[PDB]
């Protein structure tokens, strides 16, 4: 019933085949492997468990590897004791990795800390808990004024709002994780902390060098620089993950909502998948139902037009993973059902016209022939009322279309001509149970053209 | 360049192969044979001459047989001299065909004259030259008061505005002429004086009894009864001829223009060809150029949306036939040049969408696969900017489509699948010279459906 | 209840008060005085006769003076009779007026003939019957080649398409006629022989020199130069007369149709009255009913959007003046009945919105306050379904609005404020019989602005 | 600035004249007095402080009294100690108000508890912390099975999802509080727990009986019954308060978002003010910045079209009231900045047209004459880009309009005619600084009609 797709982070509490089967039943479509945690054996077993469930059940799902990414962290403290920092005090960061910290100084993991920052910049420590102002930079030290009281622990994330950070596109561990991704045949790589087009290119070349040229890159937009370069990032990527939580400590709080809406809108126009993620139903880590605010947040992201919504801790380690997935699916179908098409060069003319024709003829189903998935994503751009049945001979395309809104992939032996596509599509339409005898279906394909163009629309009664 | 099609009545001045070739060059598309005059040997030779020119040139034209039709006429006069009738005098019509007339009485050819008229009806004689009011009907006589002075000659047409006249659908000569039409394999029959649906059916049954089931019937609308019954007449016909001159004697003069505009509009909606005829460029019977009034009348009929315009005496017996055709073509091109598409179940959705797609992509050509001509006529309904190349295996369809606005027919060997249609259509598009390498064409056909449906539209770069 | 206004040329057959009263009854709105004929006593009596009728009846009409203007004509020939000219022969025009002509030469009335013409120009003689090309100019001779066979008679009109002639818009006879017009207080001047903007200015300066500053200038577009300069002519004029017959003598016949349509459209956009004239119902000079062609031409001119249609000979010297007016009114009402509003600066925003509001609320009447007439004409531009009741204290404006489509003028003693306008307008609305208790009316005026702007729209229930 | 209006609950932390002045500076428009807490002397001094600031400063604000309302609560426990309830245990509610409760039974304050509930209904206790299922109803006892573990404290709210509760429209304290509201001349009453049209009518009659007929009633929609009867409730009320927090405990969580969006949309169409309230920036009770989720929730409520957003604890008792108002105003301006007009009977035709005219002419200001406020609210319905300057002689209207989106009220001594309105309105437009010389303004009023119809729009250049 629902069209919006659900990404579920799988962890210890949901990794068993029993759980994965019930997760798919409840509406999960894509497994997220979060490589900030776990080791290759845990993630590898999760992949095995899912593909076994898919084989036994005939269910289709996609697998997304989400990188840890490069980051700036504080380091160790004296006797590993927390230190209490006070508004107004001076506090210093050093790039000397040998230093053990105290209430006056701590080391950071990033040698470029002194170069990238300027006097007057803001330094945020521990997911924005403690704010500081840079007052001087001397040698390997960044000297600051603490702006608010807070307890500093060990190895805390550092955020530098509005700063262009010269960290590499990939941490060394990320590069090995991507090779693991290629070994395992993952369908998507979600790359963290993408700031510019060149970051995306480096990831693409790394995957290409290990046989992952057909893996789709989902760039995570987490700070102002990525927002500034969004158009070029999107062009080089296959999709976008809107990381609202990270944006919330990196840009003015009133900008975050319009950053999400703008990024979703541009992804739609580019025919590229977008995932809304972080801080979705987090209260369900501890509670069996979400808050009103969370449900509204999720629903507005769907009304914005997102292809997919993502569960993190709620599904990986929380106490009510199945409840979280089920209420997410309820939110999806309740919100999708009240959304309308948006019908306002060749592919788009044909795909937009195909959706218009389907709407005017009350067709419940658009059947699309596709090799790389573009024709299905081109139809989805207009938010058809009809479900999209996407026929492909490409197993990776079949998996990847699971993430696109309102698309049902079906792997087929092959499609040998335009008329054979019509014959086969009509029977698979009936077999799918998505349409019935007497229903109108619209059938969209590329005839006598290279694989990337969609140029033909045809109307059939089942 | 022009899209509006030209019907030319062929007579002694224009029947030679040499003249016919120059007429086609100047813009003639359809030959009208007016069986009000001539004998079978002359009309047969005209048919042969045109088919010879078509063979010699590779040009395609259609042949239309126009019946004389039933009439009411006055008859003979004393010493075959005209008689002067005076306003206010009594004048009498008799159905006794033996009577030789004079200034007080004349015979009419129609026995039902006394039956169909009522006291107070209007009798018009000789193209409305002389008007009379029925004052009494007794026996075989219709006694009238003459309303205006006029000279009555022999054998003059009679018009009875607003009266339902029980003349047969076909005169006995019409039946014979129609069989000749079937023997010769004409493409159209223009049936005179159609007043009701049953008139069309009688024509259809006659043609079908002599192997003319595939001849298209063009019903001529000439009086109020036909206008009252137009919707049923159009439904039973393949097309309509708007006979403006006859309507001008039969209905209130201010209604004629809107009768024309309404009939053209309804024909367009029905995907049925419409011809505007009579009083077009008649002054060119005697003059080498038309009047301003004539040129404007013609142009407004094209802006009304007519498929075709018709020359009568101007091309059959007039002194300047080639001039008349040439200026008609100049008017057509000049008017077609400034007309726009009209873009406002399955066949129409696909054909309307195909036209909109062509426009949005600046396609100079829509290529249509068609057996009966239906798909080509369905596209033309929306007045495409693009020319229509209609590919058919049916020679009769190829000829009949010559009358539809903006259609270039092309006879082909049969196309056995949709992809074969695209392959061949692209080649014939280039071969036609209507599109060139790099142009976009839209290709419309029926896939996996019976002959009555058009369900597939495809966009290709040549 | 037509909206299109009728201009009737008044002559001996129709100048008496009794005829004029019957003409107004039948639908005449404006009297045209053709100063091509008649003397000041005749025209003066016509003006008095109409003004007596308006006073006696309370009916409102306007008076339009139409100048003869200068002309170039050929002159006399050997003996009384014609000479036949042959295509290809050389033929010469001379500026020596003493010469009696023959098959090789004829004199013309314009001594500047040799100066204004150039080698290669086209000379047309006798309503374009015979065309010639200038091959040489020397002394008192313009040497040409005849382009087509034709018979040249005596004293025939000469046309020089697109050639700038150093003759005034008004000769001395024209200037005196216009002075008479100013003395008599005519409402409109229809100016002959307008070729360019400066011709209009000359008319305006002549009228302003004799107290005619409030007289509206209707520029006649009768030739090629005027068409080329139409935009500047329209801007300087108060309105336009489309003289189809004369324009047809000078430009390609297929262009005349679109010249008419383009000029009417531009006049509408400029909120300036336009009259369609010449060859309207000319056959009714001799016949009590018009031709089908004539009736359709008139109706299409109304659908084009003309404010007014004009009768010439039909009403001035013909046999059936009252019949011509009556059928003209029938054509107007029948065509106006099926026309729709066209809803596509401050005055434009308010007046367009007032019409849209009237349409949305089914108001039968828009009441406008106006001194110069601009607000009523600004509302009429959108072809409201509602009648326009224009209230003015200016008698000249009251007369002039009689020519604007769908406007009923009403002279009132005063309007002292916006609220008093609403009070009075509602009362006069009911008094007019154009609206009734419970009807909605839209009321348009200029508040706290100079007379040139319309800035206020108000909705009232009667 | 912003157009969305801010309601701030004023409490001990923010009641001083100094704090109120800084609140107005930061964007507060309406003071909410929450009569769940405080006494008449505190609220009375709150009113005095604000009115003194308004007088001294010339700043305008409104005062809204928010009732405590009728409630169902549990009562006391043994030794007033919490008791632990276990999933699966039996637990009983009694309507016997003498009973002191324990881990097996507690009293409720509402005698109708046994009557209104049915076997199988859900009872929720303490903001939905503990759910129970009714298994039996016997005498004064509702016997339930506890559905989840939780500690029950003293005097906790009870919610009965989907039940029609026969509590009175007003608690007895509410009736007294409303008399105080009338005594104090408050501008709005927000009435809690409105379930049906008759509840509103009772409130309306109670205000009318104490001189408060001009106080606007804002009905709070908090449960399913009120949602079911919303259309009748809105019709009888002056506005709506969307109590999201309460709805979250009373209806399926996935419905809450659409309940808000639907109620806002219907209020917009009804030209009636709507406030989005509860769970807006609650985290700012303790933190100086809001969460990303909260800012997005607020912004989406503004994009939904709410007139006003409300602060509760954040501004009444929290630690950072000025910060909360300031970031709220920042969110408002940021969101209002990207919203567009919505241009899709007489008042509505004129006001919709006035907004379209203003937009087409780039007018920064629509000036409205209004006595009851309807014309200002009718213009705001279309979300004009322009500010609305509302001129009124009615002091109560001036204050009430402070709550309507994008309206700036201005009290004037009088306006005696339409022309005087234009003159005065133009000067006050300039005086306000909302427009400047050369700007276009649109001026909207009712001319020659009673209060309550807006029928006049006028365009002026300043």
């Amino acid at each position: 019933m629902k069209k919006t797709k659900i990404v579920c982070t799988i962890g210890p509490k949901t990794e068993s085949e029993e759980m994965l089967a019930k997760m798919l039943d409840a509406g999960m479509n894509v497994m997220r492997l979060n490589f900030s945690h776990g080791d290759y054996a845990e993630h590898g077993q999760r992949i095995q468990n899912l593909r076994n469930v898919m084989s036994k059940t005939g269910k289709t799902a996609a697998i997304l590897l989400d990188t840890k990414g490069p980051e700036i962290r504080t380091m160790k403290l004296e006797g590993g004791n927390d230190v209490s920092l006070k508004a107004g005090q001076t506090f210093t960061f050093t790039t000397d990795k040998s230093v053990i910290g105290n209430s006056e100084m701590v080391a950071v993991t990033y040698e470029g800390f002194t170069t990238d920052l300027s006097v007057g910049n803001t330094v945020l420590v521990d997911d924005g808990l403690i704010g500081m102002e840079v007052t001087a930079i001397e040698g390997n030290k960044v000297i600051c004024k603490v702006l608010n009281n807070g307890d500093l622990g060990e190895n805390k994330g550092v955020n530098l709002p509005g700063v262009s950070i010269a960290l590499p596109a990939l941490a060394e561990k990320d590069k090995q994780d991507l090779i693991f991704g290629c070994e395992q045949g993952v369908d998507f790589v979600a790359a963290s902390f993408i700031r510019k087009r060149s970051d995306v290119i480096e990831i693409r070349e790394h995957l290409k060098a290990h046989g992952g040229e057909n893996i789709h890159i989902i760039s995570k937009i987490e700070n102002q620089e990525g927002l500034n370069n969004f158009d070029e990032i999107l062009e080089a990527s296959d999709g976008i993950m809107v990381a609202r939580g990270d944006l919330g400590v990196e840009i003015p709080v009133e900008e975050v909502i319009f950053a999400q809406k703008m990024m979703i809108e541009k992804c739609i126009r580019a025919r590229k998948v977008v995932i809304t993620a972080t801080q979705m139903l987090d209260s369900m880590i501890k509670n069996p139902r979400p808050t009103r605010a969370e449900a509204g947040d999720v629903a507005n992201s769907i009304l914005d037009g997102t292809d997919a919504v993502m569960l993190s801790g709620e599904s990986a380690k929380g106490k009510y993973p199945l409840e979280a997935v089920s209420i997410m699916a309820t939110i999806c179908e309740r919100t999708d059902r009240v959304m309308n098409s948006r019908l306002e060069r060749i592919t788009e003319a044909v795909c937009r016209g195909a959706v218009e024709t389907a709407e005017k003829l009350d067709a419940p189903l658009i059947v699309v022939a596709t090799q790389g998935g573009k024709s299905a994503r081109a139809v989805r751009k207009y938010f058809p009322d009809a479900t999209i049945l996407a026929l492909t001979t490409n197993e990776k395309t079949a998996h990847q279309l699971v993430l696109s809104k309102g698309v049902v992939p079906q792997l087929v032996k092959e499609i040998t001509s335009t008329d054979d596509f019509y014959r086969l599509g009509k029977e698979l339409a009936l077999q799918s149970g998505l349409a019935h005898k007497g229903d109108v279906v619209v059938m969209v394909s590329g005839a006598l053209v290279p694989s990337g163009t969609t140029n033909t629309a045809s109307v059939h009664v089942l």
